């Protein structure tokens, strides 16, 4: 077995070898890097997602979102305000302040410590999962808005056609944004690219064990756990690294910089935050191993976690008996 420790692991693709998305994802899990929850991948140094990023002042965060915190230090939740919209370059200038810059530090392991000792007593803006693409459309290699989609990939290895369509979003995230601990809908897979600016600190849990870490959840979140059999869909519940090590939970962290892109796996639940300024871009796809996590998904049917249109279709065909169900939780 390749990877037996489920450590992340970080791969170096040669132009050639970033041609063809789906065959490189495929021998990545050929050494074991699925087994982690997440890689990074360091593009060619001839590749470029695009050539300039000095045009991007005028794109609107039409519902910026105030992450406020409860809780503490190291189990929280957060909910989101939302604030009115805002341009990039507005948004840039406000991450930039004297309320919400990064505080002055030795390293990224100092920043850490001083994220998870005061992310509470601050409520930094998030502008997330804006519809868009920032990739040229010349780019041909590992384009997130050219990728295959799912619903394609449903068809080939299952033989049905189906409605909905896949289109990559935008982060743009300050100092202490925060994204919470979750899997993704249907247990997808995840690439994102960090297009611009400071980086972003991740947390994984091997897919393997993923249950240990919804256990623990149980415990930490005893009214919300009661509220819904599957709240981390809620995508509102932190955990920090020191609680997961006092209560023998596996996981892994790395910090992700500008110019990379990170691969989430099936069932690998993730979460993190921003070091300060920056825009990432991620969107979700599937391959013919993603199947049977598909079919294995929790769903959420208290309500909250309300998904979009695309996620129907998966449920129905994948998930027939829970499909009645879950669609009275949409509606
Ligand atoms: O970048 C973020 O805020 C959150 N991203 C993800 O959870 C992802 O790419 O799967
Ligand atoms: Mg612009
Ligand atoms: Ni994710
Ligand atoms: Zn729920």
């Amino acid at each position: 077995a390749q990877n037996p420790n489920c450590n992340i692991m970080i791969f170096h693709p040669t132009k050639e070898e970033f041609n063809d998305f789906d065959k490189y994802i495929a021998y990545m899990e050929s050494q074991g890097a699925h087994r982690a929850g997440l890689a990074k991948i360091i593009p060619p140094k001839e590749w470029k997602a695009r050539e300039t990023y000095d045009n991007i002042s005028e794109i609107l965060i039409a519902t910026p979102l105030q992450q406020v915190a409860s809780g503490r230090a190291g189990v929280f939740t957060q909910y989101h305000k939302k604030k009115k919209a805002m341009t990039v370059g507005e948004y840039r200038h406000l991450a930039n302040s004297k309320k919400y810059q990064t505080p002055p530090h030795q390293n990224f392991e100092d920043l850490e410590r001083k994220y998870w000792k005061n992310r509470i007593y601050n409520s930094p803006i998030y502008g997330a999962d804006i519809s868009g693409s920032l990739f040229d459309e010349n780019t041909k290699q590992w384009n997130l808005g050219h990728l295959g989609t799912i619903q394609d990939l449903l068809e080939k290895e299952c033989g049905v056609v189906i409605e909905g369509v896949n289109t990559p979003y935008l982060y743009f995230g300050m100092w202490k944004t925060t994204f919470a601990w979750h899997t993704e809908d249907m247990d997808l897979y995840s690439i994102n690219y960090l297009h611009l600016g400071e980086p972003k600190t991740w947390y994984v849990v091997p897919p393997e064990h993923g249950q240990r870490l919804e256990r623990l959840a149980r415990e930490l979140f005893p009214g919300s756990s009661r509220g819904c059999g599957a709240f981390l869909r809620h995508k509102v519940a932190l955990i920090s690294p020191t609680v997961l090590k006092e209560n023998g939970i596996p996981f892994n962290r790395i910090t992700q910089e500008a110019g990379e892109f990170m691969v989430t796996f099936p069932y690998g639940y993730h979460a993190g935050f921003n070091h300060g300024f920056n825009c990432a871009e991620a969107i979700n796809f599937a391959t013919p191993r993603w199947i049977d996590y598909g079919k294995m998904a929790s769903q959420c049917s208290c309500g909250e976690a309300r998904v979009t249109f695309s996620m129907d279709a998966f449920v129905r065909i994948l998930q027939p008996e829970r499909y009645d169900l879950w669609k009275r939780g949409q509606d």
